[PDB]
């Protein structure tokens, strides 16, 4: 399984404020939606509330620790980990917020694929700091606004240590 987290913030890493985005970007909604069509996301129970209702052909997995909690077309899981061992046999599971869910997804993702906004936002919450030696920059692509703000995708995937490393050529 690839555990891959999908995120949108700012240049402080900024996601989010009053259980809503601090922004409006299309580009960002629209490269959402084509990255998670027809692969499971999971997310906490207050950005589903955020949302208000299932992401359309997708599998949502809303995680709480509420145990009587009902919420149509969802499948409930009473911790992430739960959910993952859930999902052992899918090749890939998108993690899509909120900040509790980053914060405990981080130590166990493959994958991260950022959209960085070039703009300070006012806002409460953010996306948990990574260790920029763990991390490989497998993708950047910049875009000026037109989306009234520049931004960028950044796609990280997790590396494997220098000392222990394979090398692509051998004499
Ligand atoms: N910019 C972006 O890409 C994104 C932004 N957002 C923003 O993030 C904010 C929401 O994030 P946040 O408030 O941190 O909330 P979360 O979306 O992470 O949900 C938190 C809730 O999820 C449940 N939960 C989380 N982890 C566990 C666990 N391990 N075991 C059991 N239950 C768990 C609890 O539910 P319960 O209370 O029912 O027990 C908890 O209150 C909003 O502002 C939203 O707009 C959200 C997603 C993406
Ligand atoms: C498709 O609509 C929403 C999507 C998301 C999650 C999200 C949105 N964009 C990116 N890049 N990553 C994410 N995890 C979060 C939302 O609100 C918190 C949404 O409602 C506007």
């Amino acid at each position: 399984m690839i555990i891959t987290l999908i995120a949108a913030m700012d240049k402080n890493r900024l996601i989010g404020r009053n259980n809503e985005l601090p922004w409006h970007l299309p580009a960002d909604l629209a490269h959402f939606k084509s990255i998670t069509l027809g692969k499971p996301i999971v997310m906490g129970r207050r950005t589903f509330d955020s949302i208000g209702k299932p992401l359309p052909h997708r599998r949502n997995i809303v995680i709480t620790q509420q145990k009587n909690l009902i919420i149509e077309g969802c499948d409930i899981f009473y911790s992430l980990d739960d959910a993952l061992s859930a999902l052992t046999k899918e090749p890939e599971v998108i993690i899509i917020g909120g900040a509790r869910i980053f914060k405990e997804a981080l130590p166990k993702a493959d994958k991260m694929i950022l959209t960085i906004i070039n703009h300070s936002f006012e806002g409460d919450v953010y996306f948990p700091e990574w260790n920029d030696k763990e991390w490989k920059i497998t993708s950047q692509i910049k875009h000026e606004r037109d989306n009234p703000y520049p931004f960028q995708f950044l796609e990280l995937r997790r590396l494997e240590n220098l000392y222990f490393q394979g090398h692509h050529h051998h004499h």
